[PDB]
């Protein structure tokens, strides 16, 4: 453990997937994102938006767990990884023991995220 | 020290900040189409030379692609005009920016073009 | 060279109906893809459509490596530890990740530089 990149994680999801899912299921919502992320994702006013956030935030925890090391990623509840956004709207994770970086993208059929974990010590 | 909360000056993180990307082909041939004066608001006068001298349409359209995924990616890893951003190729990509080594990546397939970056401070 | 952390770094992504048309066409060729111990893994798989998804995500691998480096496909070998992927290459902490969609694969390589 002398690396100081612990890992990094990529995941692309297909939006249709998201949608249908989230039609057969609106339960959906409440099973990937934090109290936190729901208040934004009831707040868009358009529905495709809606899609986009929840898709974006499920591919930023998949990478997030990727990063980790699946083995041990598979162990956090989705529920329990807060993807906010700070002052200029950049996507942010905050984890004890790491420096998280993570970028999000979208076109009209996928989303992607990326997130890389520094660590934070030697 | 100093009492700022000036998010750089106490950063201790060996990265800058990261960018990924995901164009959808098919869009900047529409954009480049129906205005191709937008090509000078995009790419600097060497990727324009580049630009201009390949023979085939869709290899052309392949570079913007590529260039603008790459901006924007720069653009979110750096938190700057796309055509003072140059990205040359040594055949990797590259970009030179003050105070920074820059890393980029790029893919192609026939309908998306990514790019990711990774950036250290000097 | 220079006092950065990081090598290089690599992307690619895939379109998963090519591999598919590679397999079907040119069988042979996933031996000079794949190591011996990619072959087992691509071997063992009993449904058609996940040997495939296999071969996308370490060709991808592979020409994402090959970019973060600036090495034959088949000495590249791409290993599950956690289940994390992971290549050894001396000189390089080597960082992998793999996606897969329906239609797409795709992977990404970072290249830390090691303080031996």
């Amino acid at each position: 453990s002398n690396a100081m990149i612990h890992g990094i994680g990529v995941d692309l999801i297909e939006i249709d997937r998201i949608q249908a899912l989230y039609s057969k299921q609106p339960k959906l919502v409440e099973r990937i994102l934090t109290k936190n992320e729901q208040h934004k994702f009831n707040n868009f006013t358009h529905e495709q938006r809606k899609i986009e956030f929840l898709a974006g935030r499920f591919a930023t925890k998949e990478a997030f767990s990727k990063a980790l090391g699946t083995g041990l990623g598979k162990h956090v509840a989705f529920n329990d990884i807060d993807c906010y956004n700070d002052e200029l709207g950049k996507p942010k994770i905050d984890y004890e023991g790491f420096i998280v970086h993570v970028s999000i993208s979208h076109t009209e059929h996928y989303a992607m995220s990326q997130v890389v974990l520094e660590k934070s010590a030697f």
